[PDB]
């Protein structure tokens, strides 16, 4: 029961933990796409009004 | 009658005693199956959500 308690201290919901690993990767890649596009916009600003 | 008394001190119900030898072996093997399966479950947890 002690190792069960300590387990609860150090439990992982590997389902959740992997799901948020996944999700945080999705959000990373998403934010990356947003930075690419953030670079794409002002390129257009200048080149369409240079 | 003395050896009968002392016999009662050291009697065995070999029927019961063998029956519980048997039973405790059954319960051993059962618990073993439960440990195998206890190993089988988290294998599935990770591999189905790795």
């Amino acid at each position: 029961n002690l190792t069960a308690a300590e387990s609860r201290i150090r439990d992982v919901d590997m389902a959740k933990e992997m799901s948020e690993f996944t999700k945080n990767n999705i959000l990373s890649q998403a934010s990356q796409a947003m930075l690419a596009q953030a670079n794409q916009q002002p390129q257009n600003v200048l080149q369409l009004l240079r």
